[PDB]
């Protein structure tokens, strides 16, 4: 995740495997409740792309419910490329690419890149608008049970 440090530089560092531990014994108990959701939210406070995809791998153990996940992902990630078709290159040297939708799952995109993203003045939110998706697919899969 991005953390902000007392001077204001924000700063990045690796997912704990407290919260992944946390987040794995959460779903054994709560997979298909509503309450996965502000656990999700909890767990993943300034999370980068990288972060909500390990957390992700971590409860891959239920084909169903993670390709109704995935599913949604790819929706959303279409929808998003259908808002903002990527042009071929940045504005000018110097400058970040604007973020396709695989670049917010974190499917094509580095962690500098996403770093990049989410450090600009001000946040281009990505792994905010990559949890929304994820959220979106965790409340399906409680609604389909
Ligand atoms: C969102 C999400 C929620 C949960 C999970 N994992 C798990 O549920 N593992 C445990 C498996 S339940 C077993 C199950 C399969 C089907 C049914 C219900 N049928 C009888 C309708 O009951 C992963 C993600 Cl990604
Ligand atoms: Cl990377
Ligand atoms: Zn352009
Ligand atoms: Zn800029």
């Amino acid at each position: 995740p991005i953390v902000q440090n007392l001077q204001g530089q924000m700063v990045h560092q690796a997912i704990s495997p407290r919260t992944l531990n946390a987040w794995v014994k959460v779903v054994e108990e709560k997979a298909f409740s509503p309450e996965v959701i502000p656990m999700f939210s909890a767990l993943s406070e300034g999370a980068t792309p990288q972060d909500l995809n390990t957390m992700l791998n971590t409860v891959g153990g239920h084909q169903a419910a993670m390709q109704m996940l995935k599913e949604t992902i790819n929706e959303e990630a279409a929808e998003w490329d259908r808002l903002h078709p990527v042009h071929a290159g940045p504005i000018a040297p110097g400058q970040m690419r604007e973020p396709r939708g695989s670049d917010i799952a974190g499917t094509t995109s580095t962690l500098q890149e996403q770093i990049g993203w989410m450090t600009h003045n001000p946040p281009i939110p990505v792994g905010e608008i990559y949890k929304r998706w994820i959220i979106l697919g965790l409340n399906k899969i409680v609604r389909m049970y």
